[PDB]
């Protein structure tokens, strides 16, 4: 019945906190230090197997502090995420569906040069997906395509739009208490950034690929321990219209990440999770403009995440 289907949902409500510590030693060979805290005051996962529909909502408060020689910048923001997933069971271990995700961020920036500069960001993700699970082999995969559109209005600092596509394929296998998988990812996008008077800051083409093995182990008397290691590369190729010395300049980045996390149920209703991620990204240019002290820009990032969920 339609009326009673409305009440056939489960899911969870939760909260989380994320702390990011970043240091970027740039082409100027000096350190830009950034610390970010993200307070997810509410998230809501909604699962209605009657509709084969899943939904997700999140409300986050974000605070970032940037420090470097002769400059600082603070940014405070609010981020809301709306996610809809309509799935369809195809039988024999196959399923498909469509995800539509909208994420909106509003923030203000404070520095010695601006006082409360406003930024509005809207990101849209549309992801058709295809999943398979073979019960006899205890093996399967997740796969999806994606269209991603990002539009940001930074008022006096102009507008930026990114648009592109990605593809992801993640085969995985379970055996005993183990699960092992490998995520393969490819993304392409265009970047367009302009000043308020139309002056082009950037017009460039981007692509990224990575491979990310994942290993997890589920303990009988408790939770699940997991680790992920990513090796990736990306490149940004500027057209001859980019500004600021970047006309025709290419950027090449090597990416390495390692994650360790643990999730465990607490009684029948609660679940807690903690995760640490290390990231190191090293970038070089095809040619230096002349102001740079070296042809190297290196990010080192440590991220800590903790989450508590109440299931119903
Ligand atoms: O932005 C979309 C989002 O989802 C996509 O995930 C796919 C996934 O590839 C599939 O494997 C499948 O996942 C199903 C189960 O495998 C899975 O266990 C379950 O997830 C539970 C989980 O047990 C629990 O941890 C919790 O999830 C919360 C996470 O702990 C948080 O980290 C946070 O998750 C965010 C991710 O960190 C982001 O990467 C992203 O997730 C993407 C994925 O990359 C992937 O494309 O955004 C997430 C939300 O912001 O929040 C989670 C909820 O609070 O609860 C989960 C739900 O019970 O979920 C699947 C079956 O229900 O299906 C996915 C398609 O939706
Ligand atoms: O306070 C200003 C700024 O100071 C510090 O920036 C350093 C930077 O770390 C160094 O790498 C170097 O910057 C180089 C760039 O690497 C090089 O690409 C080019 O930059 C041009 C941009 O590529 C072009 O887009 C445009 O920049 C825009 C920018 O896209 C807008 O977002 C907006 O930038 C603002 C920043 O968002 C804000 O954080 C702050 O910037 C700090 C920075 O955080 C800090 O690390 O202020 C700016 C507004 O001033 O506006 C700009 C301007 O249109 O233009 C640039 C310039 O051609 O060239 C620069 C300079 O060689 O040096 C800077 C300064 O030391
Ligand atoms: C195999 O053929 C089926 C292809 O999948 C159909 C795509 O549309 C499915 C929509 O599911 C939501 C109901
Ligand atoms: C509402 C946004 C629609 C934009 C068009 C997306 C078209 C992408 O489809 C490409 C192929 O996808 C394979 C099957 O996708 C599953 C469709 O079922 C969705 C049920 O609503
Ligand atoms: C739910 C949408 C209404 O909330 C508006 C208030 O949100 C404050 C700013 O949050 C950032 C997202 O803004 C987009 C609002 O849809
Ligand atoms: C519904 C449609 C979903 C189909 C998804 C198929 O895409 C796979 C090494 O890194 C290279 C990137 O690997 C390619 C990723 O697919
Ligand atoms: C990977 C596509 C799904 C088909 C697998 C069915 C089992 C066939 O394996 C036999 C070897
Ligand atoms: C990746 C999909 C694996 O599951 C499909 C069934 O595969 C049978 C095993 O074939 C040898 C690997
Ligand atoms: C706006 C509606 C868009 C919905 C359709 O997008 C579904 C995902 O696609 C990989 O996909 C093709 C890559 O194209 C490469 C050159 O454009
Ligand atoms: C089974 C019960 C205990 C067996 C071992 C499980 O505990 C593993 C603990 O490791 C958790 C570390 O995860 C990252 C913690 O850092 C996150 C920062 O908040």
């Amino acid at each position: 019945a339609f009326d009673e289907s409305f009440f056939s949902f489960g899911g969870h409500v939760g909260t989380s906190v994320e702390y990011e510590d970043k240091v970027t030693r740039g082409f100027n060979n000096t350190d830009k230090k950034e610390k970010t805290i993200t307070n997810e005051v509410f998230n809501f996962f909604y699962n209605n197997p009657q509709w084969n529909f899943m939904g997700f909502y999140s409300f986050k408060i974000e605070n970032r502090e940037q420090k470097e020689p002769g400059y600082y910048e603070n940014e405070d923001g609010i981020k809301q995420l709306f996610s809809l997933n309509k799935g369809h069971d195809l039988g024999n271990g196959w399923a498909t569906g469509l995800i539509y995700e909208l994420e909106y961020t509003r923030s203000k920036v404070y520095s010695p040069d601006v006082s409360g500069l406003r930024k509005n960001l809207a990101e849209h993700s549309i992801r058709p997906y295809l999943t398979y699970w073979n019960n006899d082999y205890n093996m399967g995969f997740y796969s999806n395509l994606e269209y991603l559109l990002s539009k940001e209005d930074r008022n006096a600092w102009g507008k930026r739009q990114e648009q592109g596509y990605s593809a992801l394929f993640k085969p995985y296998k379970r055996f005993g208490n183990w699960e092992v998988g490998v995520e393969f990812y490819y993304q392409i996008k265009t970047n367009d950034e302009k000043q308020p008077d139309g002056t082009i800051n950037e017009k460039s083409d981007f692509n990224e690929r990575y491979i990310e093995p994942i290993v997890q182990y589920s303990f009988d008397d408790a939770g699940t321990l997991y680790t992920r290691v990513r090796v990736g590369k990306n490149e940004t190729k500027n057209t001859d219209r980019s500004g600021g010395g970047n006309a025709g300049i290419n950027y090449f980045k090597d990416i390495r990440k390692a994650t360790v996390g643990y999730e465990q149920s607490i009684g029948e209703s609660w679940v807690a999770k903690a995760e640490y991620e290390y990231a190191n990204e090293v970038e070089k240019k095809s040619r230096l403009s002349g102001w740079e002290a070296r042809n190297k820009s290196e990010l080192t990032q440590h991220t800590f995440y903790a989450q508590a969920l109440y299931r119903f």
